[PDB]
């Protein structure tokens, strides 16, 4: 169905109107990238103009394809120049931030797709720009695109390490491989690219698009492409790659995911909004006891936590990240993995049990890094849950929201040395004791080396979860029925505090600001 898409961004410029104070979480595709990445070149790719600024982006840009432009905050303006458009682009970043702004270019020669792109990340201002990211990617409906060069390493991206930070599994992470032309055998990049090495599950796509050099001298990106194509189709090993790269591709890949991810998605998001617009009535009604508002908002948000811990989700998530990640992490790890024949003899060297063991020690010590990684990737997982439960519910709530956010992220904090310690303590404990008695001479050795270490890799892949759940996701939930409300009634500072959540009373017409909206929105969906 092709009317989805044009009903997504109606959707858009209604709540950037709002201003996109969250409340809704609308399907959609948001780009993250390093600056060196060459993002905006991806970006004009898609188009076929050069409507990105060159040579400090700092609001999110919504971008919607159906040649000219218009702008939301100009309505109804058929900008007929793209140097114009790439001018107010510029102009609309100078004047000011979390506010959207929404440019729809028409073009016929891209196809029917939107996408958001984010300020850029660097190699406290970055990390304005990295908690910016995440207001856009802990969004359970928004799917991210991970924009990476194949210059550098993809392991250790930036883009691929925050893109974790909300999906450790990168389950509604899509990636983009930038500079083919420079990828050589020394990169990650090109294992991804075919496929034998996977971190994200919605795939990989490769493009060329223009450098600097070439954006230095007026390089069409019609000639651009018609380049990427010639040199995708002349490359000695990317001649059987060519079907499944490049722009044209890209294109045509991204509309088709966001077609279909907007159509599941919209019978919960009908229901979603009818509920926000039903409650958000009833606090426009009020505003025309502050103890027991206190106690039955916080008390709530508490068991909206536990319930989705418990297995949108959480428990199920928490669980595949330990049986489908940190298992597969681990049943990877092999055994003589780094150890060489000469090891084994160098060993020797300085009883054949006594070699063994200082072989199993070292052996042991390349578990510690997965097992760190297992409560990270929880975490991760624990703290976008509040993010989740912050757009189920109710747009109304003054800096008590952002309050609870803080307790609530603050208190995970709280719980990663503890979880660390203990893990660290369960991988020490093997390379402690080592024992033969549980239930060719380099030969034997490495017979050894890989009966015991087979049996410890089965007792750190159950055990590891097991502290994490004992230190962190059990401990989390108890706590977090007490430590909200303790804090959230102690300060001194309430009802003050509490109090300073009024807004004076004057607010609830704003709120309306937000009323106003769903009631429009509404009507987009009927």
């Amino acid at each position: 169905m092709e009317r989805l898409i044009p009903i997504v961004n109606k959707l858009q410029d209604l709540f950037a109107e709002t201003g996109l104070d969250s409340p809704i979480d609308l399907p959609q595709i948001m780009v993250v990238g390093a600056q060196s990445s060459g993002k905006s070149s991806v970006l004009e790719n898609v188009v076929g103009e050069s409507i990105f600024p060159r040579g400090v982006t700092r609001r999110p840009i919504v971008v919607q394809l159906y040649a000219y432009a218009e702008f939301l905050h100009k309505p109804g303006v058929r900008f007929y120049n793209f140097d114009d458009v790439r001018a107010e682009i510029e102009r609309e970043t100078d004047r000011v931030s979390p506010k959207a702004i929404n440019l729809r270019v028409y073009s016929p020669h891209v196809v029917n797709l939107t996408v958001v792109d984010l300020p850029g990340l660097t190699k406290d201002i970055e990390r304005l720009i990295r908690a910016m990211v995440l207001s856009y990617i802990e969004r359970p409906n928004a799917i991210i695109l991970a924009v990476h060069p194949a210059t550098m390493d993809l392991a250790t991206s930036d883009a691929l390490q925050i893109a974790r930070q909300a999906d450790p599994e990168g389950r509604r992470t899509l990636g983009v491989i930038t500079k083919l032309d420079l990828m050589d055998k020394g990169t990650d990049a090109m294992e991804m690219l075919t496929g034998k090495v996977i971190p994200l599950k919605l795939g990989y796509i490769g493009v060329i698009c223009r450098g600097p050099a070439d954006l230095r001298a007026g390089k069409s990106i019609q000639q651009a492409r018609e380049d990427e194509i010639r040199f995708f189709r002349s490359h000695p090993v990317y001649r059987r790659l060519l079907p499944q790269l490049g722009t044209n591709t890209l294109a045509r890949t991204l509309s088709t995911l966001l077609m279909k991810h907007i159509r599941d998605t919209l019978p919960s998001i009908r229901q979603k909004m009818s509920q926000q617009l039903a409650e958000w009535r009833k606090e426009l009604q009020t505003l025309g006891d502050l103890g027991g508002a206190l106690l039955n908002v916080i008390n709530r948000y508490s068991s909206e936590f536990a319930k989705s811990l418990e297995g949108l989700y959480g428990g199920a998530r928490i669980n595949y990240i330990f049986n489908d990640i940190y298992a597969k992490e681990l049943q990877s790890m092999n055994a003589f993995e780094g150890l060489t024949r000469e090891d084994i003899r160098t060993a020797i060297r300085n009883v054949p049990e006594l070699a063994f063991e200082l072989l199993v020690k070292k052996q042991i010590t390349h578990f510690v890094p997965p097992a760190y990684s297992c409560v990270d990737l929880v975490y991760d997982e624990l703290v976008r849950l509040a993010l989740n439960c912050e757009t189920e519910l109710l747009q109304r709530y003054e800096n008590l929201r952002s309050e609870i956010l803080a307790c609530a992220q603050n208190l995970l904090r709280e719980l990663k040395q503890p979880c660390l310690e203990m893990v660290q303590n369960l991988i020490a404990m093997e390379t402690s004791y080592i024992s033969v008695n549980h239930k060719d001479d380099i030969e034997l050795i490495q017979t050894l080396l890989a009966s015991y270490f087979d049996v410890v890799r089965v007792n750190m892949m159950d055990m590891v979860p097991k502290a994490i759940m004992s230190f962190l996701v059990l401990r989390a939930r108890d706590r977090m029925q007490s430590r909200l409300v303790a804090d959230l009634y102690k300060p001194e500072r309430m009802s003050e505090l509490l109090n300073e959540s009024s807004d004076v009373a004057e607010r609830r017409a704003t709120a309306k600001r937000m009323v106003d909206l769903l009631q429009r929105g509404m009507a987009v969906i009927n």
